[PDB]
């Protein structure tokens, strides 16, 4: 019954959260700023560029004018792009390709919901490019998860309401951002991290067609 389903792209087609951590705590390092640690990466996880640049300068009370911010936020970009060059197609994780061949073949519309500008370029890296009608741009896009907003964006994106979405997702911004889209969460992890009122998988290989019919059905 469900018409799409909304990708994000960090922890569930690839990870690149680790090499986007890196990379802001390297710049936050730079400027002075020594805070950067896998526990604050939680309030930074899944959240766009702009977004996440100003957290980690309000972690230290950090003052910079629009141009030094753009000049920021492009210093880590660029060492983000030359971090995922050697992204492949042997990055793609575990039953992914399988699920978006299956949805492709069922006429399921599928829908990225991922907050980086750089989604495009890495779906191209894993030859994901044809599998996927419509990419949310992040650039029209003003509040990160867990605002709803790239979700809604996503399953505009596809012709489909949000409400005739499954949305998929592994951390907590997220599974909340697909609730107050209006799509259903199915998220891979553990229910202590996402939380306990939604269907979770342990890894994406449970991310089948047959698993997310059988989640709908009994919605
Ligand atoms: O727009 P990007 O800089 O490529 O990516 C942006 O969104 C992604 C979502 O996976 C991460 O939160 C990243 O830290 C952020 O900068
Ligand atoms: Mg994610």
């Amino acid at each position: 019954m469900f018409k799409a389903v909304l990708f994000d792209l960090d922890g569930v087609i690839t990870d690149t959260a680790e090499y986007h951590f890196r990379a802001w705590k390297a710049l936050a390092e730079e400027i002075g700023i020594n805070g950067v640690d896998r526990q604050f990466n939680e309030q930074l996880k899944g959240v766009s560029r702009e977004d996440s640049l100003q957290k980690i300068l309000d972690l230290a009370d950090k003052k910079v004018s629009a141009e030094e911010f753009k000049e920021l936020a492009k210093r880590k970009n660029d060492n983000y792009v030359k971090m995922i060059q050697d992204v492949s197609p042997a990055d793609v994780y575990p039953g992914i390709l399988q699920l978006l061949k299956d949805l492709r073949s069922n006429k399921i519309k599928i829908a990225l919901a991922s907050a980086s500008k750089n989604g495009p370029f890495l779906l191209e890296r894993m030859n994901l490019t044809g599998y996927f009608d419509a990419i949310a741009d992040p650039a029209e896009v003003a509040a990160s998860k867990p605002a709803p907003d790239i979700f809604i964006a996503a399953a505009h994106a596809v012709g489909v309401a949000p409400s005739e979405s499954i949305g998929l997702e592994d951390s907590q911004a997220g599974i909340q951002a697909i609730k107050d889209s209006g799509a259903l969460p199915i998220g891979v992890g553990r229910p202590e991290d996402l939380g306990d009122d939604i269907v979770i998988v342990p890894d994406t290989s449970h991310y089948t067609l047959e698993f997310l019919k059988e989640v709908w059905l009994q919605k």
